[PDB]
């Protein structure tokens, strides 16, 4: 019935072996809540290293991948390769991929279908820009994004949706608890009526966008917030407090 | 005065630990020409592994990187990370980054300057699409692309130009030796007049695009072809015969 609290940490393009090694040693020794599912998204060049050093109770995610297993696609990695080093998750459609590197809704729908067909879990991110929110069209944009994903997903049991306002990323200005509830509620209600009631009840919709130890307890006690995608705070020991947001 | 013959192997999005390990062991025990500088571009996920297993005589290259050392750029790696695992090269501006993934000449230029600043060698790729060749503007396009690179190079000693006609990539169709010579001659001429004489004569300009064991001997014996960027043949043992193309 209940969805398991899910907290992913997106290290983005930070770290070396020495500094990620210290961060991992800290997580491996932290008191983590037993009912929380934790995943860390390491840069591709350190995925093998992260997976070796991290305790098996903690998931490892690639920060992107491509939509075929192999081929002439210089600079890309496939799910085949992610599985090969032993990782089980992939973050797809992150705001920075969509908006800095120009990945379309349809390309992400495609990447997700493949990731799933190869047996990866997927954290599919969606979110509106500031001009889109000031205009009132937040729902139209996130629905459009989710719809490109849904048309490609055969099975949702291994998918987590991450709602991440593009303008909340890296700014200290997060959504108020009430603003975030508003979008997940609507998003869950989209899944209900466009996929099924079961997929709505059982799919985790997590919030990202300036999540910190300061603001997470309030966010987590919202009915339709199922966890967090954490950026900058994932590189610091306050990441532990966020994993334990529910007490 | 002459330039070392140079052969880069671009594995692109291919391989796993087992099959790349076999390939690396083949190279490690191969008879290679001593006056050939070899470099292997591995997928980012296998860079660490590749650098550890490959003999130190053989260089290792990333297939791409971003333009700053760290930051909120999900899915990207920096030269600081490439250096951290001991690799010394990066491939930048590949046809596939340019045309599949939308990277502009200005972004590639910024990438080049940052990689050079952090102490990496660079294989910068330039080349025209088929519509551009039949329109008569091959030279316009490659000079435009070369200029975006040169405007961001302080020190040319660590740079290798790879000319790849995009219509030659994966079409089983290479330029004739005369056609390839014609472009490298033009390119070296361009460097002569827009940079310096010394740079023109010391800078390696390698040919990429449908290079096999069958055609490399004839290509390499042209006066301004200084080596190759090999695509699909870099995964076969005939990669060894291309490294040895000069006899």
């Amino acid at each position: 019935a209940p969805r398991k609290f899910f907290v992913g940490g997106n290290w983005k393009m930070n770290g070396d072996k020495k500094s990620l090694g210290e961060l991992i040693h800290t997580l491996n020794g932290a008191k983590l809540s037993a009912d929380t599912e934790v995943v860390c998204g390491a840069p591709s060049i350190y995925l093998d290293f992260a997976r070796q050093k991290l305790d098996a109770k903690i998931g490892v995610a690639a920060q992107n991948c491509y939509k075929v297993p192999k081929g002439a696609f210089t600079g890309e990695i496939s799910p085949a390769m992610i599985k090969d080093i032993g990782a089980a998750w992939v973050i797809l459609g992150h705001s920075e991929r969509r908006h800095v590197f120009g990945e379309s809704d349809e390309l992400i729908g495609q990447k997700v279908a493949h990731a799933l067909a190869e047996g990866l879990g997927v954290i599919a991110c969606i979110g509106e820009k500031l001009d889109e929110r000031e205009a009132g069209i937040t729902e139209k944009v996130v629905f459009e994004q989710t719809k490109a994903i849904a048309d490609n997903v055969k099975d949702w049991s291994k998918v987590v949706l991450a709602y991440e306002p593009v303008w909340a990323i890296g700014t200290g200005y997060s959504l108020t608890p009430q603003q975030a509830q508003e979008v997940h509620e609507k998003l869950r209600g989209w899944l209900k009526s466009h996929v099924s009631d079961a997929v709505a009840q059982s799919t985790r919709i997590i919030y990202g966008g300036s999540v910190t130890g300061g603001n997470c307890k309030e966010l987590a006690s919202q009915h339709d917030v199922d966890g967090f995608l954490v950026g900058g705070a994932s590189l610091k020991p306050e990441f532990v407090d966020i994993i334990n947001a529910k007490h």
